[PDB]
């Protein structure tokens, strides 16, 4: 559920981003997906965070991740204006 990213960056105590942004070794920030991404030395540890519902009509409806709050939403593929039904999201 996770994915290593070559870090861009000259220093061994820092990791740099897409964004040109750089972060403090061994530090976990997080970015617009919510994700979790910890700086080792040459390669970016990151991982998805975000709760996947489940439990849904798979016929009737599909899963759609928001980068606004950056969260899990459920709409009815036949309706994406109305929510779909979920027993219980999963990490």
């Amino acid at each position: 559920q996770c994915y290593f990213i070559p870090n861009q960056s000259l220093k061994p105590n820092e990791c740099q981003d897409l964004k040109g942004v750089s972060h403090p070794l061994n530090s976990v920030w997080k970015t617009k997906d919510c994700e979790e991404c910890t700086c080792g030395q040459d390669a970016i540890s990151c991982c998805n965070t975000a709760a996947i519902p489940t439990g849904y009509d798979t016929n009737k409806c599909q899963k759609i991740l928001n980068k606004k709050t950056c969260t899990y939403t459920v709409v009815e593929k036949k309706d994406p204006g109305k929510t779909c039904d979920v027993t219980g999201w999963v990490l």
